[PDB]
Formats: C-alpha cells, structure tokens, sequence
C-alpha cells in the first residue's frame, strides 16, 4: 500500500483527532485494506440496532437493502431489528455471515440496556442508528472502537455555546454553557458491547432522575448522550460524512463521501 | 479549555493519525489536562525500564535526574534500573509517588521479558528508554496505549526503499523491499504490560532463530522491533519530538519541543 509521510498529512482541511487522542474519521485518514485484515483476523461481529415503531416500518426495507452494499461488507453482522410489528419486517436476503433477529417490543436506551446478556454472547461491537436513513457509501470497521459518537451535521461549524445541550441544572442531561467538545447527534452512536451497555444504563438512569424530577430534557435522549460523552470522552468521533441530510444540507466540499443519510 | 473546531485543524504540517487510525503524538495534537484527568482517574503507574551496563551507569544521574522534571510528573512512576553495577546507581532524590529498583544483571528483550510476573503486578505501562539521554520538555500521558513506537529521528522524512530494514530473506526481521510504514527506532517504544511482555517476547523468540541460524540482523534489536510493529501495527507513534538528537540534527521548525535527546 501507499507509504504514509510523516510530513504530508492527508487531510489538511479538517480537524483528525481529538483533544484528546482520538481519531476523527474523515475518507482519506484510514486504508480501508489494513482495517479490515485487522478486523477479520479477530472475527469480529458487529451487532446493528435498529427500532422500527409504528409507522416507521416502512423505512425498514431501503434501511437494510442499503446496509446489505454498505455496512460492514466482508465482516459477520447480526441486525436487531425491534418493533411492534413482527409480521411488517421484510423479508430481505442477506450476504454469507449476516442475520437478522426481530424483537418484538410492547425506550431505546432501557430497550438497548435488558437486552444485555444477549448481545455480550452474540456480538463485539455494538451500533445503534435511527431507521428513516439509508447507506450511500461505506461505512465499515473503521468506525470501531471501544466508544464512539458522531457529530451533529447542523452543529459540527458552531461554537459551543450554540449547541442545543441541556442548560436547566434541574437535569441529570445539564452542561454549563462554558463547557463541550462537540454536539453528538443521537442518531449514530456505539462502541464494544460493554461500552454501550455502560452509556445505555447510565443514559437510563438519567432519564429517570428526570422524570422522578418532573423534567424532560431538551432533546430527550440526545441531551443524556451528550452529557455521557462529555464525561466519558469517546474513543473515535465519526465526521458527518456518518450522519447527513443532502435536502437540508447539501454537497459541500469537505464531505468527500456521503454515507448513511436521512430519507428525504 | 478551547473547543475544538472540526473544520480548523491544530497542525496542517504534520500527519497527526496513521492510516490505521492511531495517533501520532506532535505538540498540538493534545490538551494535557484531559488526557491526566483520565488516567489520574485510574490511577495509573507507569514502568520505566533502562540499561546502564560497564560505562553507561554515567549517563543515570542526568537520565533520573531529568526524568523527574519532565516524565510523567504528577503519576505513578516506578524506574527500573537494570545494571551490572548496583552500588554505581547514583541516589537521586525522586518525588511523591515515585520509586526506583535496582536489578542487578550478569538482552534487552530477553531481561524485559523474565522479569515478567514482577511488572505486571507493579505497574499498567511499560516504557523502555535507553539511558544515554535526557529529557528537556515534557514526555507524559499522552504516550500512554496498548503499544507505541517512536519515529527514528534520522528517516522520518525517508521514503520505504531507504529504511534500514533487514532485507535478508535468511533473517526473522526480514522486510521485502515494498513493505513497511515507518521506520521506529529501539531507543523508546512500550505499552501495555501485556503488549510489552509480547512485543518483547517475540523480539526474543525471533533473535534465537536468527542466532540457530548464523545471521544476525542489520540492526539487531531494532530490526526485530520493525518487524514486529509492520506485523502489529502500534496503537499510537510518538513524533520525532521523543527522540532527536540536535547536534546532529539541530531544530527545525516542524519540532515545537524537543522532549528526549541524545546526550552530546
Ligand atoms: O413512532 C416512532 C418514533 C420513533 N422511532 C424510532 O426512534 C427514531 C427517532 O424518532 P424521531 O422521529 O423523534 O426522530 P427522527 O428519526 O425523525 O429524526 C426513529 O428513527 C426510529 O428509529 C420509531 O421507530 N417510531
Ligand atoms: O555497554 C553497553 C552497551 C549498551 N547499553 C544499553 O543499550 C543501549 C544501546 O547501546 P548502543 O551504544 O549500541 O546504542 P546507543 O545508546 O549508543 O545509541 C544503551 O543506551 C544502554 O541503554 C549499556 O547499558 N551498556
Ligand atoms: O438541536 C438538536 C436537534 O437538531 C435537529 O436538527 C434535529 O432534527 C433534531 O433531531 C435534534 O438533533
Ligand atoms: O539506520 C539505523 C541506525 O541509525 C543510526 O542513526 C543510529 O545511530 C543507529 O542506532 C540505528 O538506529
């Protein structure tokens, strides 16, 4: 492969690593051909979870057609795919090493944390997105890492004291406005299954100190996740190539890949 | 502390990530007071291990002496010091939290892998120096992962094909021609307990092949530690910065601190 110079970086454009040490995962930090050798010589399995309520069982089939090209291509993946509609989940022919499981379900956060001892036998790595969205592009093991989150596409150019955190010090969700490194959206989060299990619990009991409390955060469980992070730095930040919006947002030059992406 | 802003990058001078996804350690890249809050938090000790055998117990006075203003100041440290001169150790008068041993010796790889159950109850890292240095700026936390390696100051701006590789086919740290990332020097690597106890191990494993065999590879240990890190790709690399020579080299601009240097 292409031998990396120490003293031409790649991305020159974009900010590629934390405060605190962690990758920012841009197209052009990463060869894709180390990553997976790494990945596969450990057998990794990657856990996928999906909720699919109500209505929005009708996102299920692009959802998981578009993961089938895109998501983890070459790894061993296990959807889990929760909803109240058993019967609506299609019907979708998956590549050697994938399966799928539907949970039927009577929330995300307690819903992720008891499905617990189940997902610390069947996976490695947990991932959990929001279905109305579609892969466009890959999105595969460089994304793994003990703990990750992925910036916001409206908040990822805004200073700190415009980020939509928490600020009533009644909740748990609560951030000064002196305080953050980024604005993580809800909507793609994840890491080891001993991780996720971690932030998924926590996230939990905040909510319901809360609610206890009489208090509903600002946006829910965005707001607890956000405040987990900032405690809890995470390990790899996914860029918004990870989490966008083409209708809302465009195509600007810094995305060099669009990725997984809301449905119009 | 400042918010890091994803679209202004700290340095545009320097690759900051390998393409595997770990760190390369430059001044900037880092905001101390995060990284000593997370591993204060775990209470982290550090081992460091040096040779000072026949005329390099001279070098210990200035190599303590300096590794108590500037290395890992504020954790845990534990220096082992490996000589076959005990009362030439000169008594340096160390900080709070800080310790030395003394073991006597009659090899690198060999004596730090069997020491083996002795570091792994003492301490969480291992970092292995040699001693004829001294630090000048600070070398703390930041180094700290599973496994690291340190760029060879002389071939950081050198294309593969230059790289001082064993290219005997005969040898363990054989490299063919169009393999390799970088070329690390065996002056400063570590990790892990485990991962060092491995790498170490390994080296070790790979010397009594090449010495049952009549070759001994170009650049003895250092060839074998190449070998291993193309194998298993370091988690973070330090930048030149952690090892430099200035008579030989000077200052230049792209090095904002010079942390471990060469004694003239
Ligand atoms: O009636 C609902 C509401 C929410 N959700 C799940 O939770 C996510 C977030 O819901 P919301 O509509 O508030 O956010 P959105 O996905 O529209 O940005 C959805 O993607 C689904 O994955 C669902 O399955 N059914
Ligand atoms: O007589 C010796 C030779 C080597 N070393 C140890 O192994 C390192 C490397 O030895 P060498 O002189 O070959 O390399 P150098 O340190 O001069 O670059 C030294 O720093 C010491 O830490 C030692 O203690 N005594
Ligand atoms: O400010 C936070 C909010 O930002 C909106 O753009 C998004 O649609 C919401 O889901 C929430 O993330
Ligand atoms: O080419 C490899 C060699 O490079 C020299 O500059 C150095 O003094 C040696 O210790 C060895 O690392």
């Amino acid at each position: 492969y292409p031998q990396p110079k120490v003293l031409t970086p790649c991305r020159k454009d974009v900010l590629v690593v934390t405060p605190w040490l962690a990758p920012i995962v841009w197209e052009g930090t990463f060869n894709i051909d180390i990553l997976n050798e790494q990945f596969r010589l450990q057998n990794t399995t990657i856990g996928l979870t999906v909720f699919a309520i109500k209505k929005y069982v009708a996102f299920l089939k692009l959802f998981l057609e578009t993961a089938e090209k895109h998501f983890m291509v070459g790894h061993r993946v296990h959807y889990y795919v929760f909803t109240d509609q058993p019967a609506a989940v299609p019907r979708v022919t998956l590549g050697t090493g994938r399966q799928l499981s539907v949970l039927e379900v009577g929330r995300r956060m307690e819903m992720i944390s008891g499905c617990e001892r189940r997902f610390l036998s069947e996976v490695d790595y947990l991932v959990c997105v929001d279905v109305d969205m579609e892969f466009r592009d890959h999105v595969g093991v460089e994304i793994l890492t003990p703990l990750f989150g992925t910036l916001h596409p409206s908040f990822y150019g805004s200073s700190r004291e415009a980020f939509t955190y928490e600020r009533r010090p009644q909740s748990q969700a609560y951030i000064p406005k002196d305080e953050g490194d980024f604005y993580y959206m809800g909507a793609f989060f994840g890491g080891s299954v001993q991780e996720v299990q971690r932030l998924t619990r926590a996230c939990h009991q905040a909510m319901m100190v809360d609610q206890a409390n009489g208090i509903e955060a600002v946006w829910h469980d965005e707001s607890h996740l956000n405040k987990y992070l900032l405690r809890h730095k995470p390990t790899k930040v996914l860029s918004p190539e990870y989490l966008w919006d083409q209708q809302l947002l465009g195509w600007p030059a810094v995305l060099r890949k669009l990725r997984f992406t809301a449905v119009p």
